């Protein structure tokens, strides 16, 4: 029987503007409108399951800020990444005995520097990721872009290692990776390629793991609100929607990327599991 | 031999951020970037052609702002209109002694509130509009919406003044209007469905009249830079690249929907024309 964990990968904050476009626009009142700097949750969760543990999303890199860290200079003064080193995802897998070897499947949602951070220690798995996610990292990789949210060092450490992936065709859907677990297509939206997962617990049920297909409540409303720069606007409504009929239809309960206040109501990895 | 007039059509004002999305993100340094209210023209295009006149959009309404105005209160305080009255399109029309109904056709590029606010003062004309555009805004109109970028008044005027419609199909492009003018269908973007117009001038040669479909030379780029709120992202860069390219294939120049500087160094109606 599986168990399922939640693991504290630290804390991101950013303009608010990228979570919720134009959450607060300039009236003729205040048409100076200050923005502001929300903080967020990074985490990542484990299903150590009986046909081989999964792994979806992977945080950020150990070495992603600093001087001489992989983000660029911009990107760390946008988009800072705070985590102490209990927060890291290697010493969160430590403590629950996991090394990163024993991990058989990685869905990695997207290849964003806060979800693919860590995709290099998984020489053992299985690495699952959308096929049109995957050619649009490369591609940013043979452009040597310093800047941005694909990150040059992570992508180039993940050709170094040699990891084994399988992609998922852009016409793939609901395939079935374990008993009680479904990896979901969203395709373009947020990034180009989006993939998200349905777990089902024995005794809590469904879970869907949508990662940034949706980032909180208010991006899932109604009404639904899309972030501030998006890259296929009509993709993400119809991923939402998606993401809410599947819901509906299973009784799952849906679990986002970025929800500050869900993911305080989560047992987390330190406290305990799902099962 | 045609003259082609630009009819000066008062001045909005707006976040930034609506025209370039992300344009100041917050930082470390600067948590609370404040945004900027900026200032840009409205306006409008007669070509005098042999075969018949031809407006391409049609600026505000004169009863948009204000108690009493059809713009929704939040519409006004965040895209606040100033124009006089000799700013009013019937205004301009008169000043160069055209009178509405010698109007052959109207291009509405888009639906949207400074660019639709005056169609029903041309009860003879042909209206060309996008299929989809068109079905658009009607089903805001059929939902009662009093705020947003379509004009619930406005629309009410279109309807009860009996226009003549023709739509262009979204799969037709390149119609001909007259000689030297072209019809161009950018489809989905900045709104349900763009048109934009070629105009070939025998001294001064090809133009693009881009509408919404490009805001100003920051827009334009490169690098492409979309707007804050964004119907069809995908849709929107596509199109910027097809005016690109036309341009390029036709050595036309682009006039954007509202570049200040631009419009600042165009010959206006009560000095003269294009020719
Ligand atoms: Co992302
Ligand atoms: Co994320
Ligand atoms: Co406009």
């Amino acid at each position: 029987q599986p168990k399922l964990y939640v693991m504290d990968n630290g804390r991101m904050r950013m303009d608010k503007n990228w979570m919720i476009a134009m959450h607060n626009p300039a009236t003729i009142a205040n048409p100076n409108a200050p923005t502001e700097f929300i903080e967020f949750p990074i985490y990542t969760v484990l299903i150590d399951h009986p046909e081989g543990k999964i792994l979806f999303d992977t945080s950020c890199n150990p070495d992603s800020m600093g001087a001489q860290g992989r983000w660029g200079e911009a990107t760390q003064s946008m988009f800072p990444w705070t985590a102490s080193e209990e927060c890291y995802l290697h010493n969160r897998l430590e403590q629950l005995k996991v090394r990163p070897e024993d991990i058989k499947f990685v869905i990695a949602s997207h290849l964003h520097l806060d979800h693919a951070g860590c995709l290099e220690m998984f020489t053992n798995a299985t690495i699952i990721v959308h096929e049109d996610e995957f050619s649009g990292a490369l591609q940013t990789y043979a452009r040597n872009q310093t800047e941005g949210a694909y990150i040059w060092g992570d992508i180039d450490a993940w050709i170094k290692n040699n990891l084994n992936w399988r992609t998922i065709k852009r016409d793939e859907d609901n395939i079935v990776l374990a008993e009680g677990i479904k990896i979901l297509n969203f395709g373009s939206g947020h990034a180009w390629g989006m993939l998200g997962l349905h777990v089902q617990l024995p005794e809590k049920g469904g879970i869907i793991l949508a990662s940034d297909a949706v980032y909180s409540a208010e991006s899932y409303g109604p009404p639904i609100k899309p972030p501030g720069i998006i890259y296929d606007s009509l993709g993400f409504v119809r991923s939402v929607e998606k993401i809410k009929r599947i819901a509906k239809e299973t009784n799952s309960e849906v679990w986002f990327g970025h929800d500050s206040e869900q993911f305080k109501r989560f047992r987390k990895s330190t406290e305990g599991y799902y099962e």
